[PDB]
């Protein structure tokens, strides 16, 4: 019943959901199986006329996050039931999953020029799908607002479907597939948005996590240049929780091993050509074979088996010098991190509980690092309980000597120091910058990695005036202070400004704060960024 007349000229019908009108699994590219695999997407050439497009397809195929090749109970208890049938009904996954989802307000119509908020999920670049973020509590908000916008999101293959790496990979130029079917949604809504009431100028990309990281890949893609068809693809970025990827190339050891596991794992390991190897064994055996090299949740945690890599020709260089040499899309943008990035992470290594295996751990993590650095981070992130993450929780949340620590490093190295980083060095737009310590006192994780999701998709709380209401602003005018909440978000200059610069939740509402805490951690990690690349 809501109708939309395609670029191409087909017409769709989508789903009237009351308090918004949905289009929900349009096939954006062609199904990336068989010899398609691990390929660059193909724009879908089909015909969608007289379609209706009524819920979400399946997401991508997803790894097991307690995926290793070690066998252990949460390896074997996630598979029970990521393999029933239950959980196969409620969340489908096909390798068949590159779809688009466009929702927005009732009575929205062609030519509105409505703003566009596209929203990239993240998973640890190994599980995820669209169904899960809704949309309502962003568009209700954003009418009551009087600033109505468009949310579109786009599914993208992830794990070893979409970030398999190695030698052979870059040899054929097929690097980081599941950016390049995100890149490929970003065109078809420059393409077609404006059918549903969208104005293709006014595009913001968001993402949380993986999906936050995967907008600070779109920043430095073909060295900023953003551009399609002679416009930008997008007008302003808002990333919650990540920033560079600390990745190594694509053809560099970690991800030339985890290829050659999988391939063994497949049974391709004597395969003359793997790679063609993997392009022919069943969903099953591929599915099985990632499964057994490890998922974001296994003791590995951030050394990630699959991930956005350098490869030289989307992206160019290590991701810290790009930034460092202004190879970025020029654009305003909002990034900013939970208080307690790494707590979900350290519950990995909890039997890591000397500073002789916290060492060792870290020397397994970062095999580029010297002693001399492992030495520098030991001391920067000292093993006394109160100092750690939780932050600010004294000798609480003690699970073993070293929890607090190792979860105080990889929140810092994978998501909040490396935000400062990212702030520190770009010139390209206005900056904005929050620090949620909304959840504090909760035990164990502390304002923990992806919260965020819930007061901006599922609960309303104090957090939902940034995730919603000024997000919604920067979306439709490039500023969050349009919102007209009561505290002014200050613009960030560098972490050395005088005067506040990060705008911080708590339980109540709304402040101001500084970022400047955990400097040695900073220059421990950051003097030298490829010492600490996975
Ligand atoms: C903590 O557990 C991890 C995971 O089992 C241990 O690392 C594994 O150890 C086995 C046996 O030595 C190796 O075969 C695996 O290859 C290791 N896995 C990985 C991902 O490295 C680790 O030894 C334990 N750590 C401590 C401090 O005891
Ligand atoms: C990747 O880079 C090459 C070389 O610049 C370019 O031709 C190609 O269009 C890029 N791919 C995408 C999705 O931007």
């Amino acid at each position: 019943a809501p109708t939309a007349t395609l670029a191409n000229g087909d017409t769709i019908t989508g789903l009237n959901a009351i308090i918004n009108e949905a289009f929900l699994g349009i096939p954006f590219a062609e199904p990336p199986v068989g010899n398609l695999r691990f390929k660059d997407p193909v724009p879908y050439s089909g015909s969608l006329d007289g379609q209706k497009f009524t819920s979400y397809g399946p997401s991508c195929m997803q790894q097991n996050p307690e995926g290793t090749y070690e066998e252990n109970l949460p390896k074997a208890a996630l598979d029970l039931v990521m393999q029933s049938k239950v959980f196969e009904a409620v969340s489908p996954s096909s390798e068949d999953c590159l779809t688009i989802n466009v929702v927005r307000p009732p009575g929205t119509k062609a030519g509105a020029n409505l703003p566009v908020m596209l929203w990239i999920f993240g998973g640890g670049f190994e599980v995820g799908g669209t169904s899960t973020f809704p949309p309502a509590q962003m568009i209700t908000k954003s009418i009551a607002m009087g600033k109505p916008i468009i949310h579109v999101s786009v599914n993208y293959r992830v794990s070893s479907w979409g970030f398999l790496a190695g030698d052979e990979i870059k040899a054929e130029g097929s690097a980081n597939a599941g950016l390049k079917d995100q890149r490929l949604g970003m065109q078809w809504v420059a393409d077609n948005i404006a059918a549903f009431g969208g104005d293709p100028t006014k595009v913001t990309i968001f993402g949380e996590s993986a999906g936050s990281m995967s907008v600070m890949c779109h920043i430095l893609w073909n060295d900023g240049d953003n551009t399609y068809k002679g416009k930008p693809l997008f007008r302003a970025g808002i990333m919650q929780s990540g920033a560079m990827v600390p990745s190594d190339a694509v053809d560099g050891i970690y991800g030339n091993e985890i290829f050659d596991l999988l391939a063994s794992n497949a049974g391709c390991g004597s395969a003359s050509d793997k790679l063609a190897c993997l392009r022919g064994v069943s969903s099953d055996t591929l599915e099985d074979a990632t499964n057994n090299t490890p998922g974001f949740l296994a003791y590995s945690s951030l050394r990630l088996s699959y991930l956005p890599r350098p490869d030289g020709v989307n992206i160019t260089d290590d991701m810290y010098a790009l930034v460092r040499e202004g190879k970025y899309a020029n654009i305003p943008v909002i990034i900013g991190d939970q208080n307690d990035e790494g707590t979900f992470f350290g519950t990995s290594s909890l039997n890591v509980t000397t500073d002789a295996q916290a060492r060792e751990y870290f020397k397994q993590s970062f095999v580029h690092a010297s002693d001399a650095e492992i030495d520098t981070l030991m001391t920067a992130y000292p093993g006394d309980i109160t100092q750690g993450s939780p932050f600010d929780t004294g000798i609480l949340n003690a699970l073993t000597p070293q929890f607090k620590r190792i979860s105080a490093v990889l929140g810092d190295l994978g998501f909040t120091l490396a935000r400062r980083y990212f702030l520190n060095h770009y010139t390209g737009g206005t900056k904005y910058s929050f620090l949620s310590k909304q959840l504090s006192g909760l035990p164990v994780l502390g304002t923990f990695h992806s919260n965020d999701i819930v007061f901006q998709d599922y609960l309303l709380g104090s957090g939902s005036l940034i995730y919603n209401n000024a997000f919604i602003a920067f979306a439709t005018d490039l500023d969050p202070n349009t919102a007209g909440l009561l505290v002014k978000w200050p613009e960030y200059t560098s972490s050395s400004q005088s005067g506040n610069n990060l705008m911080m939740i708590n339980a109540l509402g709304l402040y101001t704060g500084k970022d400047n805490f955990r400097t040695a951690g900073y220059d421990a990690l950051f003097s030298n960024p490829p010492s600490f690349f996975v």
